[PDB]
């Protein structure tokens, strides 16, 4: 993992970022004892491995409202920690891999296109799809489901085309027994992040975009702790005679 | 460790301190790459164990001077990470623990009286004392030192009154083959602290201070890197015809 920041802004950054912490704890008088609990929990969120976990939460959000400036596609939104890369491929039209548990669950139908800026469709144009399954858990970030559950990379048609048959997402607790989620019990706050899809939408030339789409109506959406919702990624399905729910949506990307 | 902080307190404080930091990655631009190489240092500094040295060197300093806003007493300090509990108690005149190393050094005689508000002098007052070697280590931080090297618990005596014979304490390079100094070489800044003594204050009924004090022309005192020296507490001691360097400086601690 590398940056080419250099000296000077690194030094730009860490002093306004420092002066921000060290005013804060001015402002609100922050103790002693405060800061020791402060330092131990620092000391547990790295021993508990959740970093990624609480930064992807609490902060990423404003990094990607930074590319969010320079981009004139489809809304972004954050990655989350859960992301693996090389899924297995899948055809223009096809279901993600699931468990039979995952068969009992609404499906969901999910179509469009991916497409430039002026709205010409992309051959080559490749979605990568993750999301939870109904228990809330990811594959590989849950011993007992299989390592590609509800994750795969699929490759749109000559025209950039996809239908996509998954579950409905459901509603995704954050782990709360470890220190990120001791840091909002501590605050009365909440561990919920609305029901989602994540994606990572790519074509030759293009600059990819990283994703994520929520459902209308759907728990948490305004009170999502990743603070990672956007009005734009809200989709409201339609659920068919087959009682299946069906949603379009299209991507498009700027040029890379 | 434990604080009895609300959890309205800690909802204003995450709440502004996370606007904080979110507010200067908007300002700066904050890059992806930028985020990863962050998410690598805040992993590394843990395990790396630093997480005491890098927050007692860049923030300590902003919670000492909250306590100093209640305290008409000596000006405090900040404690560093290097305090040990239950240093072994010398008597009033004394000197402190060494080795036959730190014998070839100036001594450093350093005198004076703590006393009340109103400047009376306090019986049952203690003096603990502790600072790095000619080298730069701290006993117990470093496995070649005696473990009470240049530590120790004076009694001062029923006037209040200590004569602490000491090594003039040299200037000290923080540890920087790790995520700390990593971040300071990446900034082109230094990890240099100016030369110092920890002192923790105490006497029966009294609040006690935590402090340090420092070397008048002593190199790196206007830029030290915990940003801890403080005008008040720059001694300037005067050589005798024994060549030892002879200082007076008196506590006066605020009612418990
Ligand atoms: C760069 C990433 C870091 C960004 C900083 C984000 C803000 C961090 C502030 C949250 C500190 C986490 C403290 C919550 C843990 C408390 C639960 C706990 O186990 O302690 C408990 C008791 O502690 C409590 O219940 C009260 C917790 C709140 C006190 C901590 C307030 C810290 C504020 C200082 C941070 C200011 C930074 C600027 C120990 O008993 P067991
Ligand atoms: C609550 C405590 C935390 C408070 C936050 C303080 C500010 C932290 C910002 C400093 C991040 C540390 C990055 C320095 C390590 C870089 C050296 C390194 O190994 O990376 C190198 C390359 O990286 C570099 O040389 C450039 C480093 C600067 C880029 C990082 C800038 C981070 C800014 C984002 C933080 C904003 C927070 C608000 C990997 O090659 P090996
Ligand atoms: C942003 C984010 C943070 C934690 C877990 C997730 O599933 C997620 O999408
Ligand atoms: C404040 C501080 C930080 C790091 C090392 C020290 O010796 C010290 O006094
Ligand atoms: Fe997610
Ligand atoms: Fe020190």
């Amino acid at each position: 993992a590398t940056a080419d920041t250099s000296p000077e802004r690194l030094a730009a950054i860490a002093k306004d970022a420092l002066g921000a912490l060290n005013d804060v704890i001015l402002k609100h008088g922050v103790t002693y004892p405060e800061y020791r609990v402060f330092k131990q929990w620092l000391i547990d969120v790295g021993e508990g491995g959740e970093w990624p976990l609480f930064l992807d939460v609490f902060i990423e959000h404003s990094v990607e409202e930074v590319l969010a400036r320079s981009r004139k596609g489809t809304m972004g939104s954050i990655e989350g920690p859960y992301y693996i890369e090389n899924s297995p491929e899948l055809p223009s039209k096809c279901t993600l891999p699931m468990r039979e548990e995952d068969e009992k669950i609404t499906p969901l139908v999910f179509s469009g296109q991916v497409t430039d800026l002026d709205g010409n469709g992309l051959a080559g144009a490749k979605v990568e799809l993750w999301h939870a399954d109904n228990d809330g858990y990811y594959s590989q970030f849950a011993p007992h489901l299989p390592e590609w559950n509800l994750r795969g990379t699929i490759i749109a048609d000559e025209e950039g085309r996809y239908e996509i048959t998954t579950i409905q997402p459901a509603p995704y607790q954050i782990p709360t027994d470890g220190p990120t989620g001791q840091f909002i019990e501590a605050q009365n706050g909440h561990p919920w992040r609305p029901a989602h899809l994540h994606l990572i939408v790519s074509a030759p030339g293009k600059e990819s975009v990283t994703t994520q789409l929520y459902f209308k109506g759907g728990e948490w959406i305004d009170s999502d702790v990743a603070s990672a919702t956007k009005p734009e990624l809200i989709l409201d399905p339609k659920t068919g005679d087959d009682g299946k729910n069906y949603v379009t949506y299209n991507f498009v990307l700027d040029p890379a």
